C-alpha cells in the first residue's frame, strides 16, 4: 500500500558493514534486527554509527 523505502534499506545494510570500528557482534545484531525490522534502518544506522565512534581509535 504505502511505498516508504525501496533502496535505502540495501544502503543501510551496506553502511552497517562498512562502519569499521563496529565490533563484529554488533554488527550482527544491527544486520538481525534490520532483517528482523528494515523500518529501524535508520535508527540501526544511528546507533551502529554511534557505536562505530566511540570504539573509533580516539
Amino acid at each position: 500500500a504505502d511505498n516508504k523505502f525501496n533502496k535505502e534499506q540495501q544502503n543501510a545494510f551496506y553502511e552497517i558493514l562498512h562502519l569499521p570500528n563496529l565490533n563484529e557482534a554488533q554488527r550482527a545484531a544491527f544486520i538481525a534486527s534490520l532483517a528482523d525490522d528494515p523500518s529501524q534502518s535508520a535508527n540501526l544506522l544511528a546507533e551502529a554509527k554511534k557505536l562505530n565512534d566511540a570504539q573509533a581509535p580516539k
